[PDB]
């Protein structure tokens, strides 16, 4: 592949000093972009995900607008449960649904062997290779997947939930079957993630988007071991294959309570939601790991000038070292692209000012 | 297996009142679907049939597009003569062929004992189990086979024919050897069909696709006894095994002349081609059996609006009771998936309107 030209994101991820703070945005390819909506209007959601050219195009769109320091492949975390044999749908204005969720132990019988999932996700790898070629070394390309617990929640609940009451009911009433599911997920995720790197991904982010529904005791029992296993095994497989392991980011949304644990889980970067004060996060994770985040996405509803000030304060709190800027969650569909531009420009401006 | 969620097709099959008319389409997994062609391009035809994952995938494809009230396993009726020891080929753009057809009585010597056929058709049962698991109770899964006479026609003619002149020449010149063949077929079909149910099929359709070449006298002598024997014996074997017998559908294409007989042949459902006026069919079969059918498949070449009107008229003629909607034959390769969607939506809409 083309030689990387701007590697600032990777250097920060590994914890090296840089001349400025690199920045990207979760959902930078999203509906807040008119061109995103135009491109998506052609196919249905999971059809778009299966088209390497469409994913590559949506990936590149944000970078034509903003000098972001990383791209993330366009895809969805639900491609994994789909490749395990569950049927998904993207309900008109209503979001993802599995009309036949896993509700009892016996339901695990309809899943594929996790060892075959990577072969079912060829299309993601083709999107990854194409996008890495087309980016031509501009910035690094991030691959990603959902974390086991979070993927379990979608598979059991059948969609989103404000309580995760069914998935937590599995944890308390069906602990063994929960462990079996989580192990299936882990064993699918590892080869999928490795394959993303083989195909060209230069970093990886694991989204534990549903961490916050758990307290510490359940998280430590049911989410953390598999988060740790994913990192250990991805790195091992890559080493064995002759490849360079890439930086890995763990993002546990609403995970204030697990930050200490997550800093010892084998990830170079811990991502933060906007509810955790940067200084408290730094005290929790210590001085080696890199932090990523964490501006309230809704802050981008403020004026460009206000965004600038919010960004300056955020950057003062994180300090110049061991830090990659991002929002605290993905961009929302009603947000103004110019405000996203203001965020990006302000990270770049103040982080330089903060260095001299 | 997962508990069935939508059983409307089964209730209608048994002749119970439902809130709407359930609908499916013969060849719903077929070349009219671009994704069907993509999946099939990987292997050759009979290789596809031997892959449980490929059959399961082609089975599910139509249901991702349309809310059909039943799935039918992807397979072919010729797997039976192949398992009896005949060699088949799917000739490039030319259809099925047996390059060494049965032409004289002595040729029966190369067939397997019919009692061993089920063991040769393991692959179909594996496809059936997998598909039933993966459907997760969404709708019922229909298994199927060719009827004895129709299978005989392929074995003697070596393919399709506009006259069935060789196979009919066996009926008139070789009646005893014809009966022997038809009995072989029946004795293979029974354990095969039972095994389909054991593996997960929730209904069964017997395709007498070549009925119309016969008049009443030949049909009553050579086709009907074996059609009746298949039902009697399948039900007996299932009962004996501790299982629930499933609804059975007999579809004699071009069989206007046998409808009275077929209504007393032990099948819950009689399927109709598009040449029989629904009201005349109802008069022939009487008031217990369920009718299935019968829209001209070529009607789907009309506009969506016209399909809607044709469907409304069809539904007025059948009435709300003892009726499962389908076409009068399988979908053709040049048909438009959106028109198939229109058919499905219109059965659902007008059948509800017809109830209140």
């Amino acid at each position: 592949f083309p030689e990387l030209k701007n590697d600032t994101f990777l250097r920060a991820a590994w914890g090296e000093e840089t001349d400025y703070t690199p920045v990207w945005c979760m959902r930078q390819a999203g509906r807040y972009l008119p061109e995103f909506r135009e491109t998506r209007a052609a196919q249905d959601f999971f059809s778009t995900c299966r088209s390497p050219e469409a994913c590559c195009e949506l990936t590149l769109q944000p970078l034509r607008r903003f000098p972001l320091d990383a791209a993330i492949i366009f895809s969805n975390i639900l491609v994994v449960p789909q490749a395990l044999g569950m049927e998904v749908t993207m309900v008109p204005g209503k979001g993802p649904s599995f009309p036949e969720p896993l509700r009892e132990e016996q339901d695990l019988e309809r899943l594929r062997d996790p060892e075959v999932v990577a072969s079912e996700l060829g299309y993601v790898f083709q999107a990854i290779t194409l996008t890495r070629q087309r980016l031509a070394g501009r910035v690094p390309l991030i691959g990603f997947a959902g974390a086991p617990w979070t993927l379990m929640t979608y598979m059991v609940e059948g969609g989103g939930s404000s309580t995760m009451a069914q998935a937590k009911r599995w944890l308390y009433q069906r602990p063994q079957a929960s462990h079996q599911l989580l192990r299936i997920l882990t064993d699918a995720l590892v080869p999928y993630l490795v394959g993303q790197v083989v195909a060209g991904a230069q970093a990886l982010q694991l989204f534990e988007s549903h961490a916050g529904h758990l307290g510490p005791q359940l998280f430590n029992k049911f989410a953390l071991p598999y988060i740790r296993d994913v990192a250990k095994q991805v790195k091992a497989r890559l080493r064995e294959a002759g490849l360079a392991p890439v930086p890995m980011i763990i993002f546990a949304k609403d995970g204030h309570f697990a930050l200490e644990e997550l800093a010892q889980a084998g990830y170079e970067v811990v991502g933060l939601d906007w509810t955790v004060a940067p200084k408290k996060a730094r005290e929790c994770v210590g001085k080696t790991v890199t932090l990523q985040g964490n501006l309230d996405p809704c802050a981008l509803y403020a004026s460009e000038e206000e965004i600038g000030q919010l960004v300056k304060q955020m950057l003062d709190d994180f300090g110049p070292h061991r830090y990659i800027a991002n929002l605290g969650h993905g961009l929302y569909p009603d947000m103004d692209p110019e405000h996203v531009g203001a965020f990006v420009d302000a990270v770049h401006k103040h982080s330089r000012l903060l260095r001299q």
